[PDB]
């Protein structure tokens, strides 16, 4: 039996500074695939607060091409389970993670799951790593799929740029 569900005694303040998106893997081809999708977001920054709470910067289309929102995930009760109210996700599971290499977590909404079931890994290092990949691969070899995502050193370079 594996264990790669509730990370727990994770240090919040841990996850304070830069990140970067290496790969995602949603169930929803829709939510993870093209016209702007609702999982599609391209993460930068990632720092909560002492309070509890998460700020989620990412990078999507809003309409000043290539838009910055931040999310502030409440807390509930446990380190691994935040609270948001943006995308097709409230429930935010935090699946594994080093701290300074790379963050493992989920969404997935209490009433339909199964069909807001979505998982995704950030680095931390500006550049893809067999060590994200890999283990991102082997934690979700047991669950459910249906799209993936593996950013390169080429789309990853820039975005939308002048």
């Amino acid at each position: 039996a594996y264990v790669t569900q509730t990370m727990k005694g994770l240090d919040i303040q841990k996850v304070a500074g830069t990140w970067y998106s290496l790969a995602m893997a949603a169930s929803d081809i829709s939510l993870l695939d093209a016209q702007s999708a609702p999982l599609r977001v391209y993460v930068e920054e990632l720092k909560p607060t002492p309070e509890g709470d998460l700020e989620i910067l990412l990078q999507k289309w809003e309409n000043d091409e290539c838009a910055q929102k931040k999310i502030i995930a409440e807390k509930t009760k446990i380190p691994a389970v935040f609270k948001i109210d943006a995308l097709n996700e409230n429930k935010v599971l935090v699946l594994d993670t080093d701290y300074k290499k790379y963050l493992l977590f989920c969404m997935e909404n209490s009433a339909e799951p199964e069909q807001s079931l979505v998982c995704q890994c950030l680095v931390r290092t500006p550049e893809v790593d067999d060590e994200a990949l890999e283990k991102f691969d082997k934690a979700l070899k047991a669950l459910p799929m249906h799209i993936r995502l593996s950013f390169n050193p080429t789309q990853l370079e820039e975005q939308c740029h002048i």
